[PDB]
């Protein structure tokens, strides 16, 4: 499985007042056909830094895994939300496996805290709430060979198709200041 | 513009046993566009150190995918250049050209001298970087402009080099911690 996100990087430093509750968009833009629905994965969400890999002297690394295969990370696939390696099935109309033109919504909530989707347009009746966390959260999307997608993060570059739900920020924003916003990549030698 | 690449493979110095402190990659360039005048074109290769990570608010520090050479955290040779602090050191090899397809260049790293050295289509490269502090643990890098298609060969099954490394130097491939799969990242501007 390979992984892709942005850099932005979201946490609370208590008595900061910052802003607390962020929203972005990943659209699918093609799935493989010719694969078989157990070599198929696609999930969309946030993840912590604490799910990093350490290293000598006190570094982290991020692994690049799927989405929701820790305790760290927070998926969804178009029927279920993943975390810790467990899938619970969540409703949403016309609900179905991620494909070619789906539009997930992703809203991070770090005053509650809480993690929510929508499913093009429409919420996903299912949200991780109330869990800890130690870190900052970034958007990240993790899939199988030849699937194909793209951050909408906001502004010019990545346009919403949705209107985020009311409080939310556009992910762009956060960039820390000085740094250009690129997407990283991650795939198996 | 320019994109980067590396493995998930850190070499740095310890205090326990060090068999092997001498540190070898290849990078074979798949494709650069023949001449044109509309772009101008970038392809550097070498070295950098974590210490180049950008921090970020609770102690976090992430790779921050630049050109290598463009600061005084990474060590880049592009065919004419070797590239420190977003200066050119002009340096010479035989049959010299900016880098292009089919080209090999091998990337050394001595941590007991310390030094970054380079090959190219295995001859050596003269002009090399020996003064620099080497805080930090160090990780193969590659950065290009649009298009350009390399790969690099560390070693292993998936890797062969084409070329024997110099006496004394051991595959990067070696260096993976043994928890952790092997792979690549790539850095793209949005």
């Amino acid at each position: 499985v390979s992984s892709m996100r942005p850099n932005i990087f979201l946490g609370v430093s208590e008595g900061s007042a910052q802003y607390k509750k962020w929203y972005y968009e990943l659209m699918v833009d093609h799935t493989e056909p010719f694969v078989t629905a157990e070599a198929t994965h696609l999930r969309v969400g946030w993840a912590s830094t604490e799910g990093y890999s350490p290293y000598p002297g006190g570094g982290e690394e991020w692994g690049g895994n799927g989405v929701g295969d820790d305790l760290f990370s927070y998926g969804f696939d178009g029927l279920h939300l993943w975390s810790g390696c467990i899938a619970r099935t969540v409703s949403s109309p016309n609900q179905h496996l991620l494909r070619t033109d789906d539009v997930i919504s992703c809203c991070l909530d770090l005053s509650a805290p809480s993690i929510s989707f929508r499913i093009n347009g429409q919420p996903v009746q299912g949200m991780f709430e109330n869990f800890n966390f130690d870190g900052l959260f970034f958007p990240v999307v993790s899939f199988s060979a030849g699937i194909k997608v793209r951050f909408l993060l906001g502004g010019r570059h990545g346009e919403f198709k949705f209107l985020p739900p009311p409080g939310y920020a556009a992910c762009y924003e956060a960039v820390l200041p000085k740094e250009k916003l690129k997407v990283e990549h991650s795939r198996e030698y």
